């Protein structure tokens, strides 16, 4: 029953805006121009950067640091909209554990699309607009560290998603029956399962005219493992040069694969 699919769409969407509170819907409204009274201070070099800080040691290093914070928060709030997954948590907790633990940073560069342009990305919930040529320009090796992001950002925002779109796409990310060491399989993939025919209709109603959209989503999923991959080589080279600077303990229990 199609209808079953549908409040499962509804169920999902209605969690995930309970759970992020920078959906989508309102980065691009401040982003492309609908604004006046949600536009974003811009940094776009280091006396914007001083400047931005007043309204919104190395340079480098503090947007570093910054950026693990905001990713240790996006982990809390993908967390709680796991849990709002029916099934989720009726999984024996190791696998719960698992499927988060390799699922998390797939889903945030999944959504940091959301917040991203060709030409900079939003921070600070949005308050803020860093530059991808600022980003681009930090010294070595923190200048290659967002790069890939936007590369995937921009052939992702293509496909012009909206959040009731990424809700299900998220939790299809999160409920994946191949991740290293599950426990039990089977219960994560009938449950996958459900999530897929519903991420399926929902394309399908909210994209008629768009052929095929739900295969070419399906194969971003291999743009994000890419992602992740390089993003833990690069984490590998920060760790051996920034011999002074600190990894948050989530974010290193996370990466100890
Ligand atoms: C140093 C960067 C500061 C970034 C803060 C900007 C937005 C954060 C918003 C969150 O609270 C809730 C929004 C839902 C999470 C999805 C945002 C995209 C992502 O960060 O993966
Ligand atoms: C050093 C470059 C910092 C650029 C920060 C700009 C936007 C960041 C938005 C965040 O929500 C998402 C960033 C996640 C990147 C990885 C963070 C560390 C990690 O979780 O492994």
């Amino acid at each position: 029953e199609s209808a079953d699919l549908r409040a499962l769409a509804k169920h999902l969407y209605d969690s995930y805006i309970k759970s992020f509170p920078l959906t989508k819907a309102k980065a691009r409204a401040i982003l492309t121009g609908k604004t006046t009274d949600k536009s974003p201070f811009v940094i776009y070099d280091m006396n914007s950067l001083m400047m931005g800080e007043d309204k919104i040691k190395e340079v480098a290093i503090r947007i570093f640091q910054g950026c693990q914070f905001r990713s240790v928060e996006a982990v809390q709030e993908i967390t709680e909209y796991a849990k709002s997954i029916p099934g989720f948590v009726n999984l024996d907790l190791n696998d719960q554990v698992t499927l988060l633990k390799y699922g998390v940073h797939e889903i945030i560069y999944t959504m940091l699309a959301s917040l991203m342009n060709k030409d900079g990305v939003l921070i600070s919930e949005g308050q803020g607009f860093m530059t991808r040529e600022f980003l681009k320009s930090l010294r070595k090796p923190f200048g290659d560290f967002m790069e890939p992001k936007f590369e995937f950002a921009v052939k992702f925002n293509a496909l012009e998603l909206d959040d009731s779109d990424l809700a299900i796409f998220i939790a299809v990310i999160i409920l994946s029956g191949d991740r290293p060491g599950l426990l039990n399989v089977k219960p994560i993939e009938d449950i996958q399962d459900n999530l897929l025919q519903a991420l399926e209709l929902q394309l399908k109603l909210n994209h008629p005219e768009s052929s095929q959209l739900f295969a070419k989503l399906l194969q971003k999923m291999t743009d994000l493992r890419q992602i992740v991959t390089e993003h833990v080589q690069l984490l590998q080279v920060i760790k051996k040069t920034e011999t002074d600077m600190s990894l948050h303990p989530l974010l290193q229990e996370i990466y100890k694969d």
